C-alpha cells in the first residue's frame, strides 16, 4: 500500500509510486527520475498515464518497454495543465531528466515535490521566486551537519588531473571508472576529453546513454572497447579481483589501472579534503574513492530551505526510523527559529 509522503492531497496524483499496484483514487503517476528505487514496477504492461520529463520518458520507452500511449513527457519551467491542474516541472540538479514539480492546487494551496535534488543557489531563481509555497516534500538523504563534501567542480578537477598525470606519466595505463545506475556522467566524461579518448562501455550502458539528449554524444561514447583507454564497468567490479580481470582481457595493451569510485558521502570526508585524497593500491592497481554526490550537502539543503520559508515540511528519504524522524524535525525547527518564518 501507497505511503502518505507520495501522495498530492486535494488531487487525484501520486508521486514515484509504481510498486504498489493500481493506487485508489490516482488518475495520473507522476515519475521524477529515471532510478530504481523510484521508478520500481513500471514496464510494458503498465496502462495508466504517466508524466515525467522528456529524459524520462525516452528511458520509459527504450529500457523499460513502456508503450507510446501513456508516456506523458513536459517541457521543464512550463506551466502545464493537468487533469484540471496547474503543474511545472523544475531541474533538479540530480541526475539525467530529474525534475522537481510544483502542484498548484485548486484551493489555493501550492506544493514543491524536490524529488532527488542538489540544492543550489541557482534555484533562488527559477519560477520558485514569484510565490509562496505551503508544502515541502523534501530530499533529505543527507540531513544531518556531519554530511559535508566538495563541489561537482572540485571533485571533477581532483579526477581530470589525477588521470592526466597518470596517463601522461604513463601511456600504457588503463583509466577505468564505475556506474550502475544514471547519474555522475560528467566523471567519465571530463576524464575522457582531457585524455582525448571516447569512453568504451557495454551495449547495455550505450543504450541508456544514447537516451539522455547529451549535446555531441556519438563524439564522446563507444561500445568499441579496443578504441578507448577509457572504460566503464559495474560499480560492483571496481576491486582488486574485478580489475586484474579486466585487465586480463586487454589482450596486452595496457599494464596498470587506474580506477575511480564515485560514491555519495563517506566518513573519510570527515578527516580529508579532497585535495589530500590516496588510493588504495595493489600492484599495479589504484582504486579512489570520489565523493560526488548528487544530493544536496546539509548546508546546501538548510540554504534552500531557509530561503523558500515553506509553512510544513514532509522528508521524503530517512523515514523509517524514530530517531531519523525525531532529528529531521529539530532540525528544521532550528532553520525555522533562527530564520524568523
Ligand atoms: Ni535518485
Amino acid at each position: 500500500t501507497c505511503p502518505f509522503y507520495k501522495k498530492i492531497p486535494g488531487t487525484g496524483f501520486t508521486v514515484d509510486a509504481f510498486q504498489y499496484g493500481v493506487v485508489e483514487g490516482c488518475t495520473a503517476y507522476f515519475l521524477t527520475h529515471f532510478h530504481s528505487d523510484h521508478y520500481a514496477g513500471l514496464s510494458k504492461h503498465f496502462t495508466f498515464p504517466v508524466y515525467c520529463s522528456e529524459i524520462t520518458g525516452n528511458l520509459l520507452k527504450n529500457k523499460l518497454h513502456v508503450q507510446e500511449q501513456y508516456i506523458h513527457p513536459l517541457p521543464l519551467d512550463t506551466e502545464c495543465i493537468v487533469n484540471g491542474v496547474k503543474v511545472v516541472l523544475l531541474d533538479a540538479n540530480h541526475c539525467p531528466g530529474a525534475v522537481m514539480i510544483l502542484f498548484y492546487l485548486p484551493n489555493g494551496t501550492v506544493i514543491l515535490h524536490t524529488g532527488d535534488f542538489r540544492a543550489d543557489p541557482s534555484m533562488e531563481r527559477s519560477l520558485l521566486a514569484d510565490q509562496k509555497v505551503h508544502m515541502l516534500y523534501l530530499d533529505t538523504t543527507y540531513c544531518s551537519p556531519e554530511y559535508t563534501f566538495p563541489s561537482q567542480q572540485e571533485v571533477i578537477r581532483f579526477a581530470i588531473n589525477t588521470a592526466f598525470e597518470a596517463v601522461t606519466l604513463n601511456p600504457h595505463a588503463l583509466v577505468v571508472c564505475g556506474t550502475y545506475s544514471i547519474g555522475k556522467e560528467k566523471v567519465f566524461l571530463a576524464i575522457a576529453d582531457v585524455l582525448g579518448s571516447k569512453v568504451g562501455m557495454s551495449q547495455e550502458k550505450y543504450k541508456t546513454l544514447q537516451c539522455l539528449n547529451i549535446p555531441e554524444i556519438n563524439s564522446l561514447i563507444t561500445t568499441d572497447m579496443c578504441s578507448s583507454l577509457v572504460h566503464l564497468l559495474p560499480m560492483m567490479q571496481i576491486n582488486f579481483k574485478g580489475l586484474q580481470s579486466h585487465l586480463k582481457k586487454c589482450g596486452g595493451k595496457y599494464n596498470q589501472i587506474l580506477a575511480f569510485r564515485p560514491t555519495g558521502w563517506t566518513h573519510s570526508n570527515k578527516f580529508t579534503r579532497i585535495a589530500d585524497v590516496i588510493p588504495q593500491t595493489k600492484g599495479n592497481i589504484s582504486i579512489y574513492g570520489i565523493p560526488y554526490s548528487e544530493h544536496s550537502s546539509y548546508l546546501e539543503m538548510k540554504r534552500f530551505v531557509q530561503w523558500l520559508k515553506p509553512q510544513k515540511i514532509i522528508p521524503t528519504v530517512n523515514v523509517g526510523t524514530w530517531k531519523s524522524r525525531s532529528t529531521m524535525e529539530k532540525y528544521f525547527r532550528e532553520w525555522k527559529l533562527e530564520a524568523g518564518y
